[PDB]
């Protein structure tokens, strides 16, 4: 049981050891396509690649490669697409993927610049009147509105397939205060943000999978998805004790390498799930508490 295990790990101070155990047991599958010479410039990090078996394929004959993985959680019945922060030459591919996979929501957990470096291209328009056209993939993207909070921004975007003139509303959930290789400020601010994504309907099975990305698409992204899946599993069964967080993470790691990047991100995942469970088991008022504690205004 997660809460007992949590206290047991804290007491012995063995988070590093627990985390390394997961790293040792984690799946290892080929990433041949990712490592092809022609794809070198499509990858942000040399050591972060999608497995061939779970990679998202672009619907194009030229080159179908993007650094993105489908995390298909069978038992939970929810899917996520985890991807790197798009590069200056892959923003058209990124939006092509969003279109083709029928995603309603995009979750961004990093800033464009972190620690003096550019961890992600400016892939969405910052101003209504300055829309973006991705010539390579024939897509248009317009900022419709934004709602800026203290530590996260929600944007409404219109994505248009210029080939067919069909348009879709994409919701962009941008968490601005989560450091690379770090953790959110509190379980509350993380949970407040996750529930915003949930409340939008972006995670509905009636949609294609939500797109989740930080810089590499494994650390912060893995943490977000792990917490969400654990809460959903618990919710389906209405049974917090049925959820084995480490087992869930190992299942996720069958679909993308390196999910959760530090022992403290793992420890934070426990905190978030333990706290989120209060809502699941029907203390609705806790949502209000998170909103307040998060200081979003
Ligand atoms: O998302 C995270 O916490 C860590 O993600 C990564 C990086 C970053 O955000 O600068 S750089 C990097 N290199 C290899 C694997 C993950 C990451």
């Amino acid at each position: 049981e997660m809460e007992k295990e949590f206290e047991q790990i804290d007491k012995s101070g063995s988070w590093a050891a627990i985390y390394q155990d997961i790293r040792h047991e984690a799946s290892d599958f080929p990433c041949r396509v990712a490592k092809l010479p022609k794809n070198k410039n499509r990858n942000r990090y040399r050591d972060v690649s999608p497995f061939d078996h779970s990679r998202i394929k672009l619907h194009q004959e030229d080159n179908d490669y993007i650094n993105a993985s489908l995390i298909k959680m069978e038992e939970a019945q929810r899917s996520y697409i985890l991807t790197q922060g798009p590069l200056p030459n892959t923003c058209g591919h990124f939006w092509e993927m969003v279109w083709e996979q029928k995603s309603r929501g995009v979750v961004m957990l990093n800033r464009v610049m972190e620690k003096g470096s550019l961890k992600c291209a400016q892939y969405w328009p910052q101003k209504e009147e300055k829309e973006m056209i991705f010539e390579d993939t024939n897509l248009k993207l317009t900022l419709i509105s934004e709602d800026i909070k203290s530590y996260y921004t929600v944007r409404q975007l219109e994505l248009e397939n210029l080939t067919t003139q069909e348009t879709r509303e994409i919701l962009h959930f941008h968490y601005t205060t989560w450091p690379d290789f770090g953790v959110p400020e509190s379980p509350a601010s993380f949970l407040n943000f996750l529930f915003k994504v949930r409340e939008s309907g972006s995670l509905s099975p009636e949609h294609g999978p939500v797109v989740v990305h930080c810089s590499a698409g494994i650390g912060r992204s893995g943490t977000f998805c792990l917490a969400d899946t654990c809460l959903l599993l618990m919710d389906k069964r209405k049974d917090p004790s049925s959820v084995d967080i480490k087992k869930v993470l190992l299942e996720m790691r069958k679909f993308r390498m390196g999910l959760i990047q530090t022992a403290d991100q793992l420890r934070f995942s426990y905190l978030a799930v333990i706290e989120g469970a209060k809502f699941i088991m029907g203390d609705s008022s806790v949502q209000d508490q998170w909103k307040e504690l998060s200081h979003e205004d």
